[PDB]
Formats: C-alpha cells, structure tokens, sequence
C-alpha cells in the first residue's frame, strides 16, 4: 500500500527530446517520425517576445536556419511550417526511437507528466493537473520551453502539453501538440491574468477514497448531502461544481470502499467548513486535487505499460 | 520557476527491468551486464515466509528452477547465489541496455527515486527519502518487490535501493544492492519495529531556502539563534540535530539568499512552535524534509543527464 504523487516512465519521450537552435534562442523540441515540434518563439529575441509578429519574424527564416540536435547529431531540416504557435520542422530522418503515440487535447481536471527539458536533454519528471483556469503548477526554469507533458496508456504516449510561458504570477503555461494554448493566453511577454484557480472537486474526493482504502479514516463523517446543497458549498470555497458525470466516475471507488459518493461529499463539506485540526490525511496537512479517479484506480491496482 | 518534487528520467532503468520467477512467485529483478538481482524471497512461498531459512530453502532451487524473462525473451540462467538478502543469477547475456552504473549505500536523510515495476513493467516513477529510522514512505503493492531506488548523475546510474517489504505500519523496507537491509529488518512477515520517525532537519532548511528563493518569503522571522538551542527546541519535536556539517552544506543557498543558516533555523524554530496560522509554503501546509540540499539545487539550477 502507500500512496504517491507518481509520474509515467519517460524513458518513451526521452527518446523522442532534441535541441532546436534559431539564431541565438536555444529550446526543446520533440521529434516523432520525420518532424520536430517546439514553440514558435524559438524564432524570436527576448526584445521580440515583448510584441512579437510572429508570420514577420517566421518570413526571415529558412530552413538551414533552425538548428536541431539530438545527442552529438544533427538532423537535415528539410522543412518547416507554423501550425498555430508551434513550428514543425521536417527533418530528413525518421526518430527510430519514435513510440507509438497520439497527440490529445486534454480537459481541465486531467493531469499527465511532464518530462522537464533544457538543451535537448531530461532533467527530471513530475506529475502535473491541467488547472480549471488552464495553468499548470509546474518547476520551469529558462530554457525550459518545449518540455512535453504526456500520458501512457500500455504501449502509446499520448501528447498532450507543450511548456511555452511563465505568467508574471509565477505559474506555466503552454499549448496542445497543435500549437493551440490551453487557456486565454497568448505566446508574449504581456501582463496576462488567468481567473480564478478553482479546486478540482472531483478529484479530491478521489483521493478522499484513496485515503479510505489506505487506511486513513479519521475525515468519515456521519451525514449525508445533496449535489445542489454541497454545490452550494463548494461555490463558497471556490470549488468545481459537483456533476452526475463526476458521480458517475466516482462510482468504482464507491462501490470498492462502500462510501456513496453522497456521504463522501458530506464529509469533505465537513473538513471545508471545519478545517483539518492539525491533521493530515495520506500525509497532507491540505486537500489535494491533482489526482484523477483514474490515477487513484492505476495505483490502488498496479497497471503497468510496456 | 516554481519547486516540485521531481524524479530523475527512469529511461535508464527501464532498460534494466526484468521479471523473475522461482515455482510459483514472481518478482522484478535487476539486469545489469550478466547479472540479475532480485530479492532472496523469490524462492519463498506465502508460508515460507512466516519464518524462512533461505540457506535450506535455496539448497533445493537450480538455475532452471529461476525463469528470467525481458519482454517475451527468456534469459538462459547459468549460476545463482545468495549475497546477503539478494540473489544474483548469472545469465549467459549480457544486457545490452546497461547503462554506466554503481552499487551506493546512501546515508539517512538522502533521496532516490523509485521506479515502481510489476512482473518485470514499469508503472510509475517518484522520489522518496531514507527516513532517518531507515523506512521509506513509498506506494508499493503485491509484486512490486525487486523495485529499485537509484539516482543519476550525468550517465551514471547509482542504485541504492531495492524493495523487499511492507511492514505492518504501512511504510517499506528494502535492501541495497549488496542485499544488506536498510535499518533493523529482515525479509521475514513478522512483526517488525521501526523507531521514532524524525524529521530530516537539514532538508526542511533547503525547502525553506528554495521557497524564499521562489518568492515564498512570509515565514522570514527577525530572530537569529544557536546551534545548541535551535536543537534545544528540534529534540522537543522528534527533529534530527543539526550539525556544522549540516550548515557547510546549506552554505551555497545560504550565500545565494543572503539568510544566515542560524537565522534560517530562528524562523524554522518559529515555525515549529507556531505552526504556520492556516498558511503553505510552496504550495504545502506542512514542513516538507524529504528534499536534499543538493535536490534544490538541482532544481533551482536546471541540471540535465544525458
Ligand atoms: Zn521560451
Ligand atoms: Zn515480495
């Protein structure tokens, strides 16, 4: 037992990360058949990403302008286009080290791992949810940009995330493998605000289930509620309203320990209008909802990938 | 920016994952050059373990009694022997993926991360602390024993850690990789004492050092204190006592942030007696001691392995 903010094996992308050069700016790219997909400001000065016009700046580039390096070799470009605001570069060489894998635009609430990346090479890999206001939480240092973020589901990597951007309040921000930004933001150094981050309801009470079935008890309470009266709540402490569709993904872990998800909801109203007295639950001294019903079901069964 | 914890890319031993079997128990083992290494309990049934003589039950095995398995190849086993509560089975190929590597007995208060395998496949990946009482809070279900710790630098692989057991208090036990136990157990289901869980005092002062550098800066406080008195206070909550060799290697982020490690300890100490008022720090509600100087460091600065 035990229970771990876990990430996916990443040795599949790491395989997949080179460097892309473009006159003195040097980030990530991901190269998966015969393309390598990085952010288009690898086109642009810290001076241009002030106010970039990014189909001006892309007119002064040829393809022997972008650099792309994997290990000590360089990949022939052969091509290049700006689809939204990611390049792909054709290179002239298939990455045999390509997995199987899809790109996937994903929905708040899921969460997926990020392999961060500088100068083409992995530093480490941690667990991310894609907020309700469509920032992530991330550890992004400079030249960081191009890091992916992916879900393995047996042999296929599916892509969902591309690091662009750290808003001036210090968390990340980046698009889809189509170059599409999750959320309201644009690829330039501008003041830009994301709304109000919201708890994901959901997932705390999947992890309320995982605290159950590894032993932490203490929270159950005796009361029951009503979807509109813990909405009415959970509207108070800025959490996600509470759909069937999210009792309706619950029900596996409600039919496992035994805890309608009604009850469930009556005891984490209880810890939001109470507190936690100075305890902890599965090691925590707050409410935590980066975990998916489906993370707390991989890892209180032990699904593997090959 | 931004501070998560973080695991190092897993691709290198993912390469190294096999999966071992001896009559009717499967478990991961770890292939390197010729060798596999697994843990000595392969050869034990359910019963056996209640209280198993492994020098008797050994003398029964041969090496066709070990199916060594990586994807859907058989290794041909060619030698077995038992080195402490390991056994390392002699194969007759040598891994192709082996990376550069070393065996490590890492001190308490060090962290590693883990690579949660099942029937040799990896699952997931996270970082753990050897607890100053040589437990690992780790996630870790039936099967998942022969699971490795490791840490990388550069193209080196330094294992440290290999799973063995759950004990009844929920937290995990293991060997390193010359089978020798972390702490006081024995791969045996009986009932089993770990000591006073205390906290990693150093690594609670890197954390403090990596929120002020991150803009977390509440907790500051304007008293200084003594390395006697500060560990007055560190004894009274179940915290490890610092020492000189803890402050030289605070020194750098103590340099970087102009916050002198005694001063650093007067807000720490602040911290203990108060508690932190309904607070977080980077995100947390608790003291977190499970990351190193050197792991801030590292994430502080964006260090790459190739
Ligand atoms: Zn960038
Ligand atoms: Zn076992």
């Amino acid at each position: 037992s035990g229970f771990r903010k876990m990430a996916f094996p990443s040795g599949k992308v790491e395989g997949c990360m080179v460097q892309v050069t473009c006159g003195t700016t040097t980030l990530n790219g991901l190269w998966l058949d015969d393309v390598v997909y990085c952010p288009r400001h690898v086109i642009c000065t810290s001076e241009d990403m002030l106010n970039p016009n990014y189909e001006d700046l892309l007119i002064r580039k040829s393809n022997h302008n972008f650099l792309v390096q994997a290990g000590n070799v360089q990949l022939r470009v052969i091509g290049h286009s700006m689809q939204n605001c990611v390049l792909k570069l054709k290179v002239d060489t298939a990455n045999p080290k390509t997995p199987k894998y899809k790109f996937v635009r994903i929905q708040p609430g899921q969460t997926f791992s990020v392999l961060a990346c500088y100068n083409g090479s992995p530093s480490g890999v941690y667990q991310c949810a894609m907020r309700p206001n469509f920032t992530i939480k991330g550890s992004f240092l400079n030249g960081s940009c191009g890091s992916v973020g992916f879900n393995i589901d047996y042999d296929c990597v599916s892509f969902c995330y591309m690091h662009h951007m750290e808003l001036p309040t210090g968390v990340h921000a980046g698009t889809d493998l189509e170059g599409n930004f999750y959320g309201p933001f644009v690829d330039r150094q501008t003041a830009q605000a994301a709304g109000t981050d919201t708890t994901i309801t959901v997932n705390v009470l999947a992890w309320l289930y995982a605290a159950v079935i590894n032993g932490d008890r203490w929270f159950l309470n005796r009361f029951t509620t009503t979807l509109n009266d813990f909405n009415l709540v959970a509207m108070k402490y800025n959490y996600e309203p509470l759909t069937q569709d999210h009792v309706d993904i619950l029900g596996p872990l409600s039919a496992q320990t035994g805890i309608a998800v009604l009850d469930m909801c009556a005891s984490l109203k209880e810890l939001l209008q109470n507190g936690m007295n100075g305890r902890t639950i599965l090691g925590s001294a707050l409410l935590e909802d980066e975990f998916t019903p489906f993370d707390v079901v991989r890892q209180c069964s032990g699904v593997t990938f090959q």
